[PDB]
DNA sequence: TGTCCAGTCT
DNA sequence: AAGACTTGGAC
């Protein structure tokens, strides 16, 4: 097993800190920083650790914040991991709240040495208009590490943060900043554009549904932004989301020799899906080709479960056979019940047939 | 609760 | 990625 990621701000981590810190200000209270950070260290997660390190630092220097500030840009470029480097704007969200500018400013800087994305959510939290006007500006920004923040700061759902209430509530606050970004020639700008709307669909699928059709998918960023950020509509088979990918006409196909084996399993085994799709269609069609398990749950059962299985195109009168193996066994994301489990082929969005496998007690 | 979603490794 | 997750938010 690899080491824990808290262990990436571990004593050795927090020494180099401490040390670089030293040489942007000689009179640094590197033992006192130590002695603070170092304090129930085991007990403290990845990001309780991120936290302590900008705590600590503010506990033992006696500057004031602008002062402080000069030395952490002096500090970015010395240090050696970019994850580290988020206790560089955890220290802006902490401390800077009444130096809104400035800290605007730092937090454009601090960025680019790793994220920014969750110390902007202080700010979208507690002077949401302000901040908002910043991260329009900083969707138009030259640099893709700024139009990166300006999209997923202001997330309604980022991994690792609280939700952005007002976001979720209203697409139409953050839409232009979207807008702007939709055929955006960096990849990292693209990612995060497409996991916004994915979390907008959580709770407003039909506003991305209308914007995407209001989209020009003949551009390819923009079709690769489309078809990541409908990911979950076109799991659940919403016709206007696999429309949006050509794959929304029913499949004119048969289904051939479905199976799942072994038929029982012990957890820990691996199951095998698999079938023939024959096409019963005069010229070739796009599929979607998905597939889902009902879980037996510790009382009743899970949703269905979908899984991607293949997307492409089957040949006028042609048949392609699909075939996946899965491990079914115990993770910290799942855990496994014994009984029957259904598994559900789904073709373009409509369920074709089903098999099913037993999980032993 | 148990459960589900979600840049790097795989 | 496509799925789990070293980890975290939320129901
Ligand atoms: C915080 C982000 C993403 O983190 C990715 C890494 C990948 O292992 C940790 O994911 C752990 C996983 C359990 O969580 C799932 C995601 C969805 O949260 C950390 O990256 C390790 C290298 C960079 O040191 O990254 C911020 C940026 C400043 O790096
Ligand atoms: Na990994």
């Amino acid at each position: 097993a690899a080491p824990a990621l808290k262990e990436i701000f571990n004593v050795e981590r927090l020494q180099h800190i401490a040390s670089e810190m030293t040489a942007v200000y000689p009179a640094f209270d590197a033992k006192g920083f130590l002695k603070h950070a170092k304090a129930g260290l085991a007990e403290l997660s990845v990001m309780q650790r991120m936290a302590r390190v900008s705590e600590s630092l503010h506990a033992v220097i006696p500057l004031d914040y602008p002062q402080t500030l000069t030395l952490l840009y002096a500090l970015a470029p010395r240090l050696n991991s970019g994850f580290v480097s988020l206790f560089l704007p955890h220290y802006v969200a902490s401390y800077g709240r009444d130096d809104f500018k400035r800290s605007m400013a730092a937090l454009k800087y601090f960025t680019t040495f790793g994220s920014a994305e969750f110390a902007i959510r202080h700010f979208l939290l507690h002077d949401f208009q302000r901040t908002l006007a910043v991260m329009q500006a900083w969707s138009q920004d030259d640099n893709e590490h700024v139009r990166r923040l300006a999209s997923e700061g202001s997330r309604p759902r980022l991994p690792w943060s609280f939700r952005l209430a007002e976001v979720q509530a209203d697409p139409e606050l953050c839409a232009s900043i979207l807008d702007h970004l939709k055929a955006d020639s960096s990849l990292y700008v693209r990612k995060s554009v497409a996991n916004h709307l994915n979390d907008i669909t959580k709770d407003h699928p039909e506003w991305v549904l209308s914007l995407i059709e209001g989209w020009n998918l003949e551009n390819p960023h923009t079709a690769w932004i489309a078809r990541h950020a409908l990911r979950s509509l076109i799991k659940q088979g919403n016709t206007r989301a696999l429309t949006l990918m050509g794959a929304g006409a029913k499949a004119e196909v048969k289904i051939h020799h479905l199976m799942v084996t072994p038929a029982v399993i012990n957890l820990g085994e691996r199951i095998n899906l698999s079938f023939t799709l024959e096409s019963t269609a005069p010229a070739p069609q796009k599929l979607v080709v998905d597939y889902a398990i009902d879980y037996v749950k510790s009382t009743g059962h899970g949703a269905a479960k979908v899984f991607k299985l293949k997307a492409f195109s089957l040949g006028a009168g042609a048949q392609q056979h699909i075939r996946r193996e899965q491990h079914i066994r115990d993770m910290t994301t799942r855990k496994h019940y014994p009984g029957r489990h259904v598994v559900h082929v789904l073709v373009n969005g409509e369920r074709l047939g089903s098999a099913e496998f037993e999980l032993r007690a």
